[PDB]
């Protein structure tokens, strides 16, 4: 499409997650901001420091080579797999039924943004994942 709005977005969105960030006692300490989005930040070797919500599905798609450089990517999904991004909306999961229901096999596109922050004074170098979790299709 033109995926410059949606990386910005996104970026926009992981900017203000490593400003509330902090790093004390060898550990990260996150704090959430206040459309939905999954964010992941990554030290300065690939390895997860923190995860808004446990997803091992959306785990194995953040390319570790993604994570040394900043941009926009898309990941397809299962619908099924989509769902358990959009857990607690029962409106999109009845929407995410009748996609089922047109076809199991649907599959589903998400945009990503990786962005990356070099050390500075106060923290180490850090990588933040911001994923949208209603998929492209839906997008109302």
């Amino acid at each position: 499409s033109f995926d410059k709005t949606t990386f910005r977005l996104l970026r926009g969105e992981s900017n203000l997650f490593y400003t509330l960030a902090k790093w004390e006692n060898n550990k990260l300490h996150v704090e959430l901001p206040e459309s939905p989005t999954m964010t992941l930040i990554y030290d300065e070797n690939g390895q997860l420091l923190w995860a808004q919500r446990d997803v091992p599905w959306l785990m194995k798609m953040i390319q570790p080579d993604w994570l040394k450089s900043n941009g926009f990517h898309e990941i397809e999904a299962d619908v099924n797999d989509t769902s358990l991004l959009l857990s607690g909306d029962h409106s999109i999961q009845q929407q995410l039924q009748e996609v089922r229901e047109d076809d199991d096999d649907a599959e589903m596109t998400h945009s990503v943004a990786v962005n990356v922050y070099p050390a500075t004074s106060r923290m180490p170098k850090l990588t933040i994942v911001v994923v949208r979790t209603i998929p492209v299709e839906l997008k109302s």
